[PDB]
């Protein structure tokens, strides 16, 4: 197969994993060259499986959570003010589970009075079950895990409270910054879906050089992108993933 | 060259940069095949130039820089403590040039609670070379810059008031995380290299997978590995980079 080998070869080359590399050199047998200037973004964009901003519309309780420095904290902020400008801020609250950080609340506490909604820390289970109860009016409660390494063996602590009681449905979304090496985030992956991921946030894409990588994981791993971030301006530097846009700029080394 | 190519190959494999996968690929030609199973390990850790921990025999005025979540702030902590373990507390003071974060100070001033230094706040330069003509007392003093994306426009400001006024010498010290792809790491590099950095700290080697990008970047740079952090914890999770055993550590692969 002459031509799925070189599509292949360079696909690797622009740092696309050796899976997706595969799936996307296989069309080449479906398309003509020209077909395929299109095809090739749209099937890496579809792949990606955006669901628009769904924390907007949806609502509910949303968790963030990742390993450390990923913008956790920066995100969920973002998504707050987002709710709010559409909606309310007396429909949003916050929660956070981080009591290793110096500090953490007045973070999160701070940024509350910024954009105008309540904050809570929760120590354990049954006070994360409390004020999750409490915040019940609320139409969006979002929650900052603490950034930990993912082979940390006190992950599970933060990551099996948000499945406990399956009667306080939590959408977890794995924050990765778009950095990191393809293996590492696949790593992370792999120890953060010890619970249910409802989707990924993809940040410092103003930091990145290829996104081949970090895209290839999501595929991979069966992730939904959902969001991704471009800076630290809070609270503007946040996109629902367009990831026909995406596809095409990860794409653009072949050319 | 039928070793060379192997070696070069199986080195590039194992996520050595094309250059140093090179240079290392060379000594096939000046060892034997047993002689390079320790000629190998000892060319790379020379390279990597470690100059045992220079902050705490010398002291000084240490800044360090670098992208966003890298670890600046808990190394900086780290680097306090390990000071002041020997020597004396009194003998260290903290500055941050991090006017940005939410409470930047606060975070920096808790710590100097925790490890009895003082903690001051440059909001610009005039004020930075106060505090340091004021902290001429101290043998460490140590500046956390703020975090920002490596092409972000506003960077110069943090770096450039570093190398301002040349009768307060300071040192920067790069951190950067072990986790970040290796291109980003050399992008991080040539943009921080805008001033003279005396090394570079490695942190989160618990969250890596592989060391040979991160190790390579800093060959390629002429950057000495001054430090490593391999966790969270505040003060132990820090050592002077023992380089022999992090190039055994990244030539373990071939094995
Ligand atoms: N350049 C860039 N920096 C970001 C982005 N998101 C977060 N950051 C920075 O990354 C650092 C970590 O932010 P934080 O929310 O506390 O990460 P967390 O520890 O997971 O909560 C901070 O310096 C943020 O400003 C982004 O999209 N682009
Ligand atoms: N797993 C691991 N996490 C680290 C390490 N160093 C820092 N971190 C975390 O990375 C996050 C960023 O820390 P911080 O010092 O504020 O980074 P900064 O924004 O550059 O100052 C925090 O969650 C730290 O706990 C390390 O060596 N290993």
């Amino acid at each position: 197969d002459p031509v799925g080998a070189m599509l292949e070869s360079k696909l690797l080359e622009a740092e696309f994993s050796p899976a997706v590399a595969a799936k996307l050199a296989a069309l080449s047998q479906h398309y003509t060259p020209a077909e395929l200037v299109r095809a090739l973004p749209q099937s890496l964009a579809n792949m990606l499986d955006n669901q628009g901003d769904d924390i907007v519309r949806q609502g509910g309780v949303v968790a963030l959570v990742g390993p450390t420095g990923v913008g956790k904290t920066t995100s969920l902020a973002k998504l707050a003010a987002r709710f709010a400008a559409h909606h309310g801020p007396e429909q949003v609250a916050l929660i956070t589970t981080d009591h290793y950080r110096i500090g953490a609340y007045e973070q999160l506490a701070t940024y509350g009075k910024i954009m105008g909604c309540p904050v809570k820390q929760a120590h354990d289970l049954n006070e994360l079950e409390q004020i999750l109860y409490q915040f019940r009016n609320r139409k969006l409660v979002l929650i900052d895990t603490a950034g930990m390494g993912q082979r940390d063996m006190r992950l599970y602590q933060q990551l099996d409270n948000l499945t406990a009681n399956s009667r306080i449905p939590i959408r977890s979304y794995l924050v990765l910054s778009a950095t990191g090496q393809r293996r590492v985030l696949q790593d992370a992956v792999n120890h953060f879906k010890r619970i249910p991921l409802s989707g990924a946030v993809l940040t410092k894409l103003d930091e990145s050089v290829s996104l081949a990588g970090a895209l290839s994981v999501l595929i991979q791993s069966g992730l939904p992108l959902s969001y991704v971030t471009d800076g630290q301006r809070v609270p503007e530097d946040m996109k629902v993933a367009d990831t026909l846009m995406l596809a095409q700029q990860a794409l653009a080394t072949l050319d």
